[PDB]
């Protein structure tokens, strides 16, 4: 029942199979013959196929979804954690950072400034991942109480990512919300090979909470178990050094959700700079953009995820690729009316390429002629 | 400006100069001249005035306090501990206990349960105490969180006894509440002898949080400086085997606190049956109660706090000496309405000598004919 980790040979010996023109030639809303991981692979490795070509197939299937945009702003609670990730700043090892925890008043004056003078109505919450059973149920009714707070004050779409979750971690989580409430819960894998996880996140039962690798990955079968709906599964883009095996995993990862009844998004963020213990692969724009195009075209209802780790220019020839457009800063409370946000490298998880504030972002899509949906435009009549 | 734990020998010579006889001959509202760590020391080894004429004085000098007694009744919001306390089934090395905690639904139906069942207006939170800086401020937001709950649902009174606290972790627990709220800080120090202490509480620099005698007993100071007010100092009775040298700090810490323009309750628990790592004094009846007679004479403005820990025969006569009792049970989420309360051996702090529901005991105490303060009998018209 829950979600198995595909045979990369099985996958391979399927992609070889399909006609990657027939499949292109395909109408939109029809499904090809073999599997999505099978076609997504087929596509991928198939370079008569140009990337430009591969993205316009993708902008054009994916065309008809709507609203062809939402948005939501992240908001770090805190810059605590109990593991170890050799790619971010935020791990507990890094005796350089300025750890930091958001109380009551402070949440709620950031959600404030986001409502308001952002105009935006989804919002992100994200925690470390924390060790012993207390502090991850701990953490966990906070970020309850987070989005049932976010939830009052009118966020019309909650995100969280506070690390894997077990059932009861769960529970207490669910208490704050209904069954129905539009809530997504993200579990990057950041990467489905087993090796290149084990060499980031780290070797288990050694207190390092991340390093077990298949607790993360159920951890969507878990919240669907419970009755939830929305769900979102990632890769880190530059983790592992075979992309092709990383789009396999991720669509057959979206493919197992989708089969459950879940709606899922899809997230491939890029490294970013940060105090890192491991250096990590830099990936190209072309394979980067080849990978969100076979991603978005195999999986045209499940959006993917575009951030400001990506500078404007990239955001620009990608956002065509996009379902959700997330601005925004790691770093804790990073939100002032008036201000940009702040990306304090001495607090921040990472650096981000694009610090202009979401208003304005998203002002500017929408002047472009795309409308985004969870926001509205502080301006005009809709302005205090 | 914090306190300062007296000199034992210097508060032995000032009790030898004291006339114990003319103390007792002082009229209510009357000051002793010399000290009230001396003035106790001095009639606590005065053996030619009998404990039950003692007791009588205390009850006596005490007389006029109004209310002559109010309750609160105690919810244990988690089992979980970090620290290692020896007398204490609660100790982390304690690997034999069910480990619970309690998230938003269950807290809430406990303090309705409370409230309309048993019918008290006062309720206390309590929690272990975590080591990592993280977990201390999830664990002060939930509390925080409990206290405001409670008091938006009509409580008049609540104790808060959730480990030492620093100033950041005040603050994120203040955001809850305002400085003139009805909220009491309980952090009783078990022994003010650092050798005792360090024997059951354990050495300091190796993650046990309450080892750390001085940031526990500052606590009080940390809160009256962020502006508030109610504090409950405590000594656990068993621990250390001269009372004399407990009742003179307890008495002297009370006096600081007062100094300081406080409003304190006094809580000298006596020890109960636990899974304990290190046996304790058994202390009888009369020194105990020569003990509450003590400090309820030279402290008449400082209620003592009297619990369920002592059972019905010793409440019976040692109520006269109190200013607060609190019945209930230490474990995690015990009540139910119309059941006595749990107190499992396999989550429970410890056992208590007297399980009789709270409106059944504060019932007979107002039978009796002493009202109780934030009691509200759920009789008659009062009933639903
Ligand atoms: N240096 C970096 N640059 C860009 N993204 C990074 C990064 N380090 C980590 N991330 C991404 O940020 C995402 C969410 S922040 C992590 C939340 C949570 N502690 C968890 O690990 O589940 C992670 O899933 C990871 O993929
Ligand atoms: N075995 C036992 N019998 C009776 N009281 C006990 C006990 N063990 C601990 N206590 C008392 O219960 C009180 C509150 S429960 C402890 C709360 C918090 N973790 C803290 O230590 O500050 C403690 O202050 C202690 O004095
Ligand atoms: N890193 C999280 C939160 C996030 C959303 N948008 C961002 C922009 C910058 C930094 C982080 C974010 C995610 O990708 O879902
Ligand atoms: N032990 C805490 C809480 C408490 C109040 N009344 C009790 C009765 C039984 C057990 C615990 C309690 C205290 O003495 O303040
Ligand atoms: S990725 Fe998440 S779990 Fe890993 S170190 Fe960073 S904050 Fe902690
Ligand atoms: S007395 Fe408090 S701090 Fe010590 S072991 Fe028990 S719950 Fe933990
Ligand atoms: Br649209
Ligand atoms: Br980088
Ligand atoms: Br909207
Ligand atoms: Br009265
Ligand atoms: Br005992
Ligand atoms: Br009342
Ligand atoms: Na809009
Ligand atoms: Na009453």
């Amino acid at each position: 029942g829950d979600f198995v980790l595909p045979e990369l040979e099985d996958v391979r010996a399927e992609a070889a199979t399909v006609d990657t023109r027939a499949v292109l030639a395909l109408a939109e809303g029809e499904e090809p013959a073999e599997s999505r991981a099978a076609v997504a692979l087929a596509l991928w490795e198939d370079r008569s196929i140009g990337t430009a070509e591969l993205q316009a197939a993708a902008e054009a299937r994916c065309g008809a979804r709507r609203p062809r945009l939402h948005t939501f702003v992240p908001l770090y609670t805190t810059n605590y954690c109990d593991s170890e990730c050799k790619m971010c700043s935020m791990r507990k090892g890094n005796h350089r950072l300025d750890r930091k925890f958001s109380g009551r008043k402070e949440i709620t004056e950031q959600l404030e400034i986001l409502y308001h003078h952002e105009g935006v109505r989804g919002v992100g919450f994200l925690t470390g991942e924390y060790e012993d059973k207390h502090t991850r149920l701990a953490s966990a009714f906070r970020i309850g109480w987070a989005i049932r707070t976010a939830l009052d004050l009118g966020f019309e779409r909650v995100y969280f990512n506070i690390g894997s979750m077990e059932q009861d971690e769960i529970d207490v989580l669910g208490e704050w919300i209904g069954r129905e409430d539009p809530v997504t819960m993200c579990v990057f894998q950041e990467s489905y090979d087993r090796e290149t996880y084990r060499r980031f996140m780290g070797k288990t039962s050694v207190g390092v909470p991340k390093a077990d690798f298949d607790r993360r990955v159920v951890s969507f079968d878990r919240w669907l178990d419970a009755g939830y709906r929305y769900v979102n599964p990632g890769v880190l883009v530059g983790l592992h050094d075979d992309l092709s095996a990383e789009l396999v995993s991720l669509v057959a990862h979206g493919d197992h959700l989708r089969s459950r009844g879940a709606t899922a998004d899809l997230s491939v963020p890029r490294m970013r700079p940060a105090m890192k213990s491991r250096d990590t692969t830099r990936v190209g724009d072309d394979d980067y953009l080849r990978l969100m195009s076979v991603v978005a075209f195999t999986c045209p209802e499940q959006r993917l995820v575009l951030t400001t780790r990506e500078p404007q220019e990239f955001q620009d020839v990608a956002l065509g690729l996009a379902g959700v457009i997330s601005p925004g800063s790691p770093d804790v409370a990073p939100y002032r009316a008036g201000c940009e946000a702040r990306n304090d490298e001495k607090s921040s998880q990472f650096l981000v390429a694009d610090l202009r504030r979401p208003r304005h972002i998203l002002g500017r899509i929408e002047a472009s002629g795309t409308p985004v949906d969870h926001f509205v435009n502080p301006a005009g009549e809709a302005s205090r």
